[PDB]
């Protein structure tokens, strides 16, 4: 079965496990495991075909991790997530958007800008500014929450047509 790799990258603390954790569980009877993987595949339909995908989640840039570089590189396309009530995190993105390029030898990378708890009223990024700033990077930009489910599948959905647009 074909196989696609995805990568979560961003800030420590903004909803990079939790909207891994809630695609996997979704539309699905999980066993229950209070185990949290670093790693989890789910079957998807792509073009009429069943594919797996495979999300890693990785460190933030804050922590050291000596095999992230690694991991990423094995990445084909990547979910950048950001908080909605994390400035930091929101001005952070252009550092995981460079170093993904230097770990994939590459200037064009699959990507998704992604501004996640988007239930929480304690915004201070903008949507507009982040819609301006995925546009200028030629990428896709959606807002989540794990917590509601709002745009979790679509998120990585995205990612995979990003992918699949890249292959092509
Ligand atoms: N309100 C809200 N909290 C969230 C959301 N996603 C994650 N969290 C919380 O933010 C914290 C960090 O989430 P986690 O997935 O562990 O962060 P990670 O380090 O980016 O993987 C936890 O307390 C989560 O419950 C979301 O969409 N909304
Ligand atoms: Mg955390």
């Amino acid at each position: 079965m074909t196989e696609y790799k995805l990568v979560v990258v961003g800030a420590d603390g903004v909803g990079k496990s939790a909207l891994t954790i809630q695609l996997i569980q979704n539309h699905k009877v999980d066993e229950y495991d209070p185990t949290i993987e670093d790693s989890y595949r789910k079957q998807v339909v792509i073009d009429g075909e069943t594919c797996l995908l495979d999300i890693l989640d990785t460190a933030g840039q804050e922590e050291y991790s000596a095999m992230r570089d690694q991991y990423m590189r094995t990445g084909e396309g990547f979910l950048c997530v950001f908080a909605i009530n994390n400035t930091k995190s929101f001005e952070d993105i252009h550092h995981y958007r460079e170093q993904i390029k230097r770990v994939k030898d590459s200037e064009d990378v699959p990507m998704v800008l992604v501004g996640n708890k988007c239930d929480l009223p304690s915004r201070t990024v903008d949507t507009k500014q982040a819609q301006d700033l995925a546009r200028s990077y030629g990428i896709p930009f959606i807002e989540t929450s794990a917590k509601t489910r709002q745009g979790v599948d679509d998120a990585f959905y995205t990612l995979v047509r990003e992918i699949r647009k890249h292959k092509e």
